[PDB]
């Protein structure tokens, strides 16, 4: 029922997805594990908030059959916070380089110029990021399988409620609960993607335009190939799950810097992201990476 | 009760003990770890089969659980780790020693051969104090092993005898002095491979072994502790029996897979000096 240029844009995001996103991370290599004033105070303080919500342990499974798990530290008011962010640092630089490499395939993102092309990236780097990781979230067991390596929530005193209240969880266990098709997943990162009101975007109205035909494909395929009466606004219910990922986003990209300031994690790509220090110049590796 | 030479004989080893056993293990680093990825002695290398658990000083937990038994090398996959831990046992024996007074005045050679014969009985002695015979754990300060399950339950673990050994010398509940007096036994064997000076070791033996019995009269009354000493003393004839199969056990599989540090290798060989040179320069060495 949709239109031939609505199935090409399809299988263009889907082949852009199949090349790009590393779903077993087979590839993801050489990461680093955790070891075997009154401002200040205050900025300490916020920080210690920002880290308790999402506590995991790490599940490496070796090729033998031997298994490493990692608890993590309970705070006893010191830098042992920051034990897992040197490992989810590269896991997150690892997973926005295949973020990259998904664009650059899409005909509409290569066409822009490139200092759109750093923006819309900018902007949308942590959400592609957290949608790709929702189809490998096993909400039965609160458990990111990522290959070998697992991401389990630790039981905080308070059971499934208390998860809830951190927007991240919430929105992890809404979307999985949607069951989203693959076509469906592509489909919400081009229109995270092709985002006209991130900062320092210039072609604003055709990147709108793009964003639309994106949205009009989904609102399409959903129409086609879901039972129609019962699935009447699954469409809508992406879109403020879209939404809502956008304002994760501008949460935890302030939460980021506040550690960064205190306690610096993040890798040059990261950096380059984050804005710590014209487009190009700002963003070197990302240009590099774009250009390739 | 205890003669003043008696009571200076356990002085001397409570003291040596206190100087030369790391309990929080806090010395033991630069370890060989698992890493991130035949009958009768894959039987046993199952018994035996343990997880690792490594406490780092912030409060976080790593843990290893071995992998299942596919034939093939994983069942070695600890060996290096244990090896490096053993060392280090080793190494806290040889100091324990070096502080006794008797032993120091012994001909190097004979040090040599004492504790050649005695290591593994010496490592397993102080292994036990720290075993938790509930949970199946060796609480080694931040590391930890513990037994993994099999199939019989205790009675199937109980067939391999160095467990057997370790689940019942914990339910005698000993005492420090008891452990370190047949620590002492052990050392001073006049029957071990190499020895010269066979009279003179009988001799400090003896006077252990009497000391012993003279405390345990001293100390223990109740009537759980009824022959206690006769218990002690063929504990101490099973673990030697117990050294010498392991023993070859060691050497059949260091043929197959490669695992002895380098001071292993030197107590499994079989001049005195020039065959041992790492544990003649530990003994030349000060305290
Ligand atoms: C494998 C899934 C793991 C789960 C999944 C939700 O996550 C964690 C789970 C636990 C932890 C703890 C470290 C334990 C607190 C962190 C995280 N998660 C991150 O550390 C992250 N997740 N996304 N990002 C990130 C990525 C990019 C490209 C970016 O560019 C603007 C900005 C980013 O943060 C603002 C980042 C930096
Ligand atoms: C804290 C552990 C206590 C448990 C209880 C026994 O042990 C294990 C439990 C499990 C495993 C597996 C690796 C899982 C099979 C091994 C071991 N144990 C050793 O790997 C060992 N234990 N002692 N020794 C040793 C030490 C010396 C000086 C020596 O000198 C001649 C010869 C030795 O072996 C013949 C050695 C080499």
């Amino acid at each position: 029922g949709l239109t031939e240029e609505q199935r090409m844009m399809i299988r263009e995001l889907m082949d852009a997805q199949m090349k790009t996103f590393d779903t077993t991370f087979s590839h993801f290599k050489n990461f680093r594990l955790p070891g075997v004033s009154r401002e200040e105070a205050a900025k300490w303080s916020q920080v210690r908030k920002d880290l308790c919500s999402l506590k995991v342990s790490l599940q490496l499974r070796g090729e033998d059959g031997s298994v490493w798990n990692y608890k993590p530290p309970a705070d006893s008011g010191g830098k042992e916070i920051f034990s897992l962010l040197p490992h989810m640092a590269d896991m997150s630089t690892y997973m926005f380089k295949g973020i990259i490499s998904f664009a650059k395939v899409i005909s509409y993102f290569r066409d822009l110029p490139i200092e759109d092309q750093i923006s819309l990236l900018k902007g949308a780097a942590f959400e592609l990021c957290q949608l790709r990781f929702n189809t490998v979230f096993n909400a039965e067991t609160g458990t990111w399988e990522c290959g070998r390596l697992s991401y389990c929530l630790e039981d905080t005193a308070g059971g499934f409620q208390q998860l809830l209240l951190e927007p991240m969880l919430k929105f992890h266990y809404m979307l999985k609960k949607l069951q989203l098709h693959e076509e469906e997943y592509v489909l919400m990162q081009a229109i995270s993607l092709f985002s006209p009101d991130r900062p320092g975007v210039l072609q604003h109205r055709v990147v709108d335009q793009l964003q639309e035909q994106f949205a009009i494909t989904l609102k399409s395929y959903i129409e086609c190939n879901r039972p129609q009466p019962a699935h009447r606004f699954l469409f809508l219910k992406i879109m403020a799950m879209l939404t809502e990922l956008r304002s994760i986003n501008a949460q935890h990209t302030q939460r980021a810097l506040r550690i960064q300031d205190i306690h610096p994690f993040a890798t040059p790509l990261m950096q380059e992201l984050f804005g710590i220090t014209s487009l190009t110049e700002r963003h070197k590796i990302l240009h590099r990476l774009l250009q390739e």
